């Protein structure tokens, strides 16, 4: 059953990142829950994708040391035991949820590293294109995902704690198929080699500071922006959040995808007029989805319909350079370096970006909140002038990008050479 082990490992990606995302849908009733601030709430996710990065490497060099299937099973497990377990945890206890979201990170880290390599060992054909890109799409349709069994949850229950209840069970079955069906899968010196030749590599750091730069971006507003229109809505008089959370993930799901799918398309429209188009595509899009970004604050009080349409515009931007990104890397660096650059250019994005952002987010916002008065208008303006720090970050990725477009050539000559000799 090898199409049947695929489609267990997209569902498994699938809960995957509806564990990830379902706190952000239901971050307003953490937050008012355990009684903690902006920065708190940010606490959550910094945890997670630094405790993700700092796991990620550790799993794929034991997977390629040992057993895929053990490791990848015993983690849908581990992060599903740790949210059912962190369902209960009493309200004067704040420190065992975000220690919780942490190991979470750890388990989600195992997944994201080894699953990849048992879809690849399965089947190698081109056919592996098709498979590989379903697991993929597994992303952006887990997070929407994510977003509504929050709000969903929530509602259906009347407690927030049951939103960390349901996600679990499921993954434990996706668990026990996932050891039912998949089969057995068919030199620090060169390591430290690799790295001090590629950071001589400038279209490649360019190119890793604007994905950093875009993990900002995604993390921060995928994070904040459901309680940012909930605070609109309470600012204006008409008030709904879940209903609010709701609506982000149904369009982040279509954009994910009409994203991907429009990136690759102007990819191959745009090559055909010039080389180095994939740099400058993602730096246009980059461009818009900043103009964008900015332009939903300014939308926020005179509409809630209008953010919700620039939200849809500013995602299909900033998630085109989700599939470009990689061709640019295969791209610049030879394949003597590869693994090396792509597992650097991953940590680097967690770290510059994502892990942090979203606690440097809740930092601002609390600063705003205490230095002036503390009333809804003044949160709902302290938390809109934090996020207007995202559209800065996207244009210095924007920036990057065009950097990289503008050394593209002599660094695939460079290459190209120290492949031929």
């Amino acid at each position: 059953g090898r199409g049947a082990a695929a489609a267990i490992l997209s569902l498994g990606n699938v809960l995957n990142y509806l564990d990830r995302y379902t706190v952000a849908g239901v971050l307003l009733d953490i937050q008012q829950h355990f009684g903690v601030k902006d920065r708190g709430a940010g606490l959550l996710q910094s945890v997670f994708i630094c405790s993700f990065m700092v796991a990620a490497p550790i799993f794929g060099y034991l997977g390629d040391r040992f057993n895929r299937k053990v490791i990848l099973s015993c983690g849908i497990f581990f992060w599903s035991a740790v949210t059912f377990s962190s369902s209960f945890i009493p309200q004067q206890y704040f420190w065992l949820l975000v220690l919780s979201r942490g190991l979470v990170g750890i388990g989600e880290a195992s997944y994201s590293t080894i699953a990849p390599t048992i879809i690849g060992d399965l089947f190698t054909k081109n056919t592996r294109t098709l498979m590989l890109s379903v697991f993929y799409f597994a992303i952006p349709l887990g997070s929407g995902l994510g977003y509504i069994t929050g709000s969903s949850v929530k509602q259906a229950a009347g407690d927030w704690h049951w939103a960390l209840r349901v996600s679990p069970v499921l993954g434990m079955i996706t668990g026990t198929l996932i050891l039912i069906l998949v089969p057995a899968t068919k030199a620090r010196t060169s390591w430290l080699r690799d790295m001090k030749a590629l950071i001589r590599n400038r279209s490649y750091v360019f190119s890793s500071l604007a994905t950093s730069a875009v993990s900002f971006a995604t993390g921060a507003l995928g994070m904040w922006i459901p309680l940012y229109l909930h605070r609109a809505q309470v600012v204006q008089k008409t008030a709904e959040g879940a209903k609010d959370s709701l609506i982000f993930g149904a369009i982040t799901c279509f954009t994910g995808f009409l994203g991907v799918v429009t990136g690759a398309g102007a990819t191959r429209w745009c090559r055909l007029k010039t080389q180095r188009a994939d740099p400058l595509v993602c730096a246009v899009g980059m461009l818009g989805s900043a103009i964008f970004i900015c332009l939903i604050f300014v939308a926020a009080k005179s509409s809630i319909v209008g953010a919700y349409i620039c939200i849809f515009v500013g995602e299909t931007l900033l998630f085109s350079n989700w599939a470009i990104t990689a061709d640019i890397l295969m791209y610049v660096v030879i394949p003597t370096r590869r693994a090396t650059a792509v597992a650097l250019q991953s940590f680097t994005s967690h770290l510059l970006g994502d892990a942090g952002s979203p606690y440097l987010i809740g930092f601002i916002s609390d600063l705003i909140r205490q230095s002036t008065k503390d009333s809804p208008l003044w949160e709902f303006l302290s938390l809109g002038y934090a996020l207007m720090l995202c559209p800065f970050v996207v244009v210095l990725g924007g920036m990057f990008f065009l950097a990289t477009a503008l050394f593209f050539v002599s660094d695939r000559a460079r290459a190209e050479q120290q492949v031929n000799q």
